[PDB]
């Protein structure tokens, strides 16, 4: 029926694969491999509507250079994946999203913000302020845990309807 075009970007270890192989896979993996950039596939049914994912898992490991833009473009929502025990890599959500409107030349662009790893008990990233930074850009944040697998296919499908919005 539909088919959507699915990014996840974020930081070196926030658990863009961990939360990608749990959707289509079901389970948690004890050994990622950091270098695999590949797309994925997922079926589902929301609101009465077979949809397709076409979900890609960045890893910085482009084939040529052009194809980070090639990304972007094509892509039609954005999971924007940081990890609660990681200060840095929620810092550099806003510098992902800045890019992604840049090249994709628009405003208002499907993503949602998405809080991993929260079955850790180390957190320096707080819900308030991930919330904070989900409300100035006018987008829904989920926090979730690939381990136990809390809230991952709600961020998910919660972005299938963003897009749908668009
Ligand atoms: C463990 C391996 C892994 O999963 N990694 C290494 C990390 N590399 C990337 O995410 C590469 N990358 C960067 C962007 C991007 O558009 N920005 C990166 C951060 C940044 C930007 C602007 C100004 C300053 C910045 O940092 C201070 C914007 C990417 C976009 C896409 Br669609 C894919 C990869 C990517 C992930
Ligand atoms: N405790 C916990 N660890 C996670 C979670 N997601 C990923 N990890 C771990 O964090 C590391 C990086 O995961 P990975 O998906 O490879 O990160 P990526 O580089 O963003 O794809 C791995 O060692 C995972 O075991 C999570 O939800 N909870
Ligand atoms: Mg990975």
């Amino acid at each position: 029926m539909t088919e959507y075009k699915l990014v996840v970007v974020g930081a070196c270890g926030v658990g863009k694969s961990a939360l990608t192989i749990q959707l289509i896979q079901n389970h948690f993996v004890d050994e990622y491999d950091p270098t695999i950039e590949d797309s994925y596939r997922k079926q589902v049914v929301i609101d009465g509507e077979t949809s397709l994912l076409d979900i890609l898992d960045t890893a910085g490991q482009e084939e040529y250079s052009a194809m980070r833009d090639q990304y972007m473009r094509t892509g039609e929502g954005f999971l924007l994946v940081f990890a609660i025990n990681n200060t840095k890599s929620f810092e550099d959500i806003h510098h992902y999203r800045e890019q992604i409107k840049r090249v994709k030349d628009s405003e208002d662009v499907p993503m949602v913000l998405v809080g991993n790893k929260s079955d850790l008990p180390s957190r320096t990233v707080d819900t308030k302020q991930a919330q904070d930074l989900a409300r100035s850009y006018g987008i829904p944040f989920i926090e979730t845990s690939a381990k136990t697998r809390q809230g991952v296919d709600d961020a998910f499908y919660t972005l299938v309807r963003e897009i749908r919005k668009h």
